[PDB]
């Protein structure tokens, strides 16, 4: 026989992200497949293949963990996720349940990430870690004492939807700082300032051009005039958010996570900048870079079954 | 009325990109690349034409990048990591569904094409792009010039076989043999790719991590991934330094995930020197200059 399996899908805009891990938590399987991006008949056909799939080549039928950038209804189920238009509105869980015949557990992703990193044994005994990620949105994941706070209604660590702080506008000159529209449906939510996404935004609303991040950030280390002071500004205007946030959480690791986390000028900066805008007595927590690189994510959905 | 429209199709990603009269990049968007129905594929890239075309009111010409090869003779399409798309007559393909010209042109030397007109590489005599992603590709610029080949085969050195030096390092009739999308087997693309770069951990180590991850325990000093990174980074040099020992370029610009391993960087340097006759220089090995958006450029001026 093969065991226990246990599945998770990492859920993001264009790729769900498919794991396997054995009784041992190996990782037997890696799969990535499009997220169908229209039909949700075919969002959920694409996540019951990987799974009947797998369950064939092991002989098994696996428990599934899904970990999705949004929220799951605490009453309802119905998902509230703006960057995965398909899944918007349906009860995800019920529906999967029905298909695969067994339970499945919904995660936000961002707190996925941060039980992964977390239960690594660098961080099992940390009081506090968030996880923080930085890519198509702005995400947190809040562990204390070693347990994810998913908070009452499922919202805990959806730091991406808090609004620019004062210090933040004044960075950015104030009313005429850009301010943009989000996919929660208010204005100037952190989502859409401090992720990659927010970093190309704020790129082009300066400069009028439809720049990738890492281009942007090519351009910065060739000392492109444009990049430098692009990224002198956002590093100034991370350091600003992060330092409200940490003068509430005061975590004592933070991990980062997503596309923009690959910028490794963040680490040098962050410790510099945030002191400035931090209470005098603040001492700056361990900030450090995704262990797992990219797979936090699946792997923490896969373990919600353990 | 004069909008450029680049395409850069990976494995995994599809690149897009529009570009105005001044050829400033006016738009960008990425798609998961469809790799089971071809009849998906060609959707994907109708879309985003579409799309823009509707957008900036204008129909753009239309450059697209693919990872492959598009049979000199039949047009048909040859993509060792694309399932959905070979066979087909891409250009003629989307002629027909977007009634209007289209460029095909190989992923890396669009790329390499790109990194080349770089104001600080313009008068190299020769430009190796590199592109280490899901396969390995390589794009070959003598005096500013795409050397593209008799059948449109130039710089396919993700589909030449394993040196004797880089087999010997990988234990010679007990080293891992992967089979290739070019139905061969033992070609580079599945070694020195960020897939290879995989596989060879996983052939090793029993375990199917990802690239990012792998690295990641590389930087904590874990084991196995110390032990893989030295072996792979060996490999890498060996395999290289028996393409410059053919190519001898002046400057090598990588691009594609697995160009984001900085150690790369650090480490060529010291171990090609090894490898290399004894009177080599090495070339500059810099990183792509356009971070992400070399390939897309390409594409798009292919049409300038
Ligand atoms: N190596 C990199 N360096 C800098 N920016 C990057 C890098 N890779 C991706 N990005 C940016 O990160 C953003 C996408 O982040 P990514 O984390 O891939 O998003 P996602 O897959 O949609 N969601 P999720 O995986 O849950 O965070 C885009 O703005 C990219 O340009
Ligand atoms: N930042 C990174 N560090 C290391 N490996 C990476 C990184 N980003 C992506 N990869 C690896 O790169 C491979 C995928 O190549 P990538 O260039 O991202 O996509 P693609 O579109 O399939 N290929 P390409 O032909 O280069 O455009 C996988 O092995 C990834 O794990
Ligand atoms: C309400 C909503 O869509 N929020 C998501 C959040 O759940 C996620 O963690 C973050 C990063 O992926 O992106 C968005 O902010
Ligand atoms: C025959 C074939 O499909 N070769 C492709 C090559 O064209 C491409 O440049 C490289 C990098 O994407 O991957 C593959 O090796
Ligand atoms: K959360
Ligand atoms: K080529
Ligand atoms: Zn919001
Ligand atoms: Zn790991
Ligand atoms: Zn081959
Ligand atoms: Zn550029």
């Amino acid at each position: 026989f093969q065991g226990t399996m246990y599945y998770g899908f990492d859920i993001g805009g264009t790729k769900i992200e498919f794991g396997a891990f054995d009784a041992d938590l190996v990782r037997v399987a890696r799969e990535r497949v499009a997220t169908p991006t229209e039909s949700y008949a075919a969002f959920l056909d694409a996540i019951v293949t990987l799974v009947n799939n797998a369950d064939a080549e092991f002989g098994v039928k696996g428990t599934v963990g899904i970990g999705i950038p949004g929220i799951a209804d605490v009453e309802t189920g119905k998902l509230l996720t703006s960057n995965i238009p398909a899944a918007m509105g349906h009860t995800l869980q019920r529906d999967l349940e029905e298909r695969l015949q067994r339970p499945v557990k919904i995660e936000n992703d961002a707190n996925c990430f941060a039980l992964s990193e977390a239960w690594d044994e660098d961080l099992r005994g940390e009081p506090s870690v968030l996880g923080l990620i930085l890519g198509t949105g702005v995400g947190g994941g809040l562990i204390f004492n070693g347990k994810v706070h998913s908070g009452r209604a499922n919202i805990a660590g959806e730091i991406g939807h808090t609004r620019l702080p004062y210090d933040a506008l004044k960075l950015l000159g104030m009313e005429n700082a850009p301010i943009f529209p989000c996919g929660c449906k208010n204005s100037g939510c952190i989502d859409n300032y401090l992720s990659g996404r927010g970093f190309e935004q704020l790129y082009d609303h300066y400069f009028s051009e439809k720049l990738s991040a890492p281009e942007i950030i090519a351009h910065y280390e060739q000392g492109e005039r444009r990049a430098v002071q692009h990224v002198e500004r956002f590093m100034e205007l991370l350091a600003i958010c992060l330092a409200n946030i940490f003068t509430c959480l005061d975590p004592h690791v933070v991990v980062l996570g997503g596309g923009l986390s690959n910028f490794e000028l963040i680490y040098q900066e962050l410790p510099k900048r945030l002191p400035a805008h931090l209470l005098h007595v603040a001492k700056l927590p361990k900030i450090i870079k995704a262990r797992h690189g990219d797979a936090g994510g699946v792997r923490g959905a896969a373990f919600l079954n353990l």
